[PDB]
């Protein structure tokens, strides 16, 4: 068994695709529409769904906002360069909630940011 | 770059750990506790953190309930036997919201369940 994906509802599909791919470096793997139930999907990721976990973005026609709640935490991604991502993210209008820097008591560089819908993302700069 | 984990706040750590490991077949990869911030964590997954995406279960001391909200969707996992999985889940702390079966106009078998805290999980099956 394997973990396939994490699905998040977004208020604007393209805005989200633009962010994940252009700002975070993922690729748009596939997209679909469901006319019957009025929603669209997009899968974004760093590699093929067959080999690894990705993100499923769901856009319900006409719905631009959701209630985030207090349960869901975040998604953590390995980042090539934390500082730069924060910069890209910021200048790209986003919010950096935790500037890049070594984590408390450790050495690993991490940062926290928010996507366009306010979801939190943890960036961690990390057989063979 | 890769997806590292998805973090979910849980009302009872062991309760969550038992569900993901005993019912879903994941393994407990690591744990930690932090007095400053008052929480404990458990990482569960089908492979080590360096090979796969996993789940970060967060238990905030003395907090046993959160607001799920309407934004967060689910986590999808592959399974060998959706029907069997559903049964195991419904009988061990979970709930089945969508019985195993093919998707309209498809043949791929899927189901939707809820874990002990209400989080949705999508089960995707991989001549009887
Ligand atoms: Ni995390
Ligand atoms: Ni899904």
């Amino acid at each position: 068994m394997r973990l396939l994906h994490t699905m998040l509802r977004v208020g604007d599909l393209q805005r989200s695709i633009d962010f994940y791919t252009k700002v975070l470096g993922m690729k748009l793997l596939r997209t679909s529409e469901n006319p019957e139930y009025k929603y669209s999907l997009a899968f974004v990721g760093y590699g093929p769904e067959t080999e690894e976990a990705v993100i499923e973005l769901t856009y319900n026609w006409g719905v631009d906002k959701y209630e985030l709640g207090t349960a869901y935490g975040h998604i953590a991604l390995s980042v090539d360069n934390a500082a730069e991502a924060c910069e890209k993210i910021r200048q790209n209008g986003g919010n950096v909630t935790r500037e890049a820097g070594p984590v408390k008591g450790g050495t690993t560089v991490i940062a926290f940011v928010e996507d366009p819908d306010g979801y939190k993302i943890e960036l961690i700069e990390e057989g063979n």
